[PDB]
């Protein structure tokens, strides 16, 4: 994820980290791993830099239960929708013109000019109610 | 708005004042319109009046863009989805089958035992337009 000024270690750090882990986090929690594995990188410095890869778009955003934006460094860059397990926090990449069809036709119906919708599914994997 | 707790007039007063209105507000802006009519409520009372009847299911409930929350009553038990214009606040319920039929597909494809969605959307309207 290449950043819109000069680079520097502290932007390389969390840009490895980010693309390091798979799972929704936050920059408390991303703050965390980094200065335990040894980088030494500061809290308000990770969410500027947060803000500054959702502003480009190359990370996703999605706003938990409680409030909290959590940040994932997503492979695949085309428009796409994320199956979360709260349990896991394993993210899954499902896409569906269906949906997108569905929010066209229902805003051409009521005369909307743009449509931005959030799509979000929350559930649990099999093997979370295995024990 | 049947409230789980005694009848007494802060319940009524703020379900009636919920019912007049039909714009997602948030707390702090109910709890100022009720003050401004004669209401005197606590804050905290509108929290946690508020908070009681989300669990009972008889309000709708929505997370702003920022991090508030801002809730509305629909006359529709049934469950449905909603688009809300950040310009003007006002928000529309719809049902569309498309989504509950892609979410019952994912959760079979992908073994999920069970699964929460959230489909709200934004957009504007026609009049945000008009000048
Ligand atoms: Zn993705
Ligand atoms: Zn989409
Ligand atoms: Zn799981
Ligand atoms: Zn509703
Ligand atoms: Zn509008
Ligand atoms: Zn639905």
């Amino acid at each position: 994820p290449p950043v819109k000024g000069r680079a520097t270690r502290q932007r390389a750090a969390v840009s490895a980290a980010l693309q390091e882990v798979e799972e929704f986090r936050s920059a408390q929690e991303l703050h965390d791993m980094l200065k335990h594995k040894g980088d030494a990188v500061g809290l308000t410095t990770v969410y500027r830099t947060l803000q500054s890869l959702a502003d480009a778009g190359e990370v996703d955003v999605l706003r938990t239960a409680e409030g909290e934006s959590v940040y994932r460094r997503c492979s695949t860059g085309d428009h796409h929708h994320h199956l979360v397990c709260r349990a896991c926090g394993k993210a899954v990449e499902v896409e569906g013109p269906a949906v997108e069809k569905w929010a066209e036709a229902i805003a051409a119906e009521h005369g909307y000019v743009n449509v931005a919708h959030t799509v979000e599914i929350f559930g649990t994997c099999a093997d979370c109610a295995g024990a």
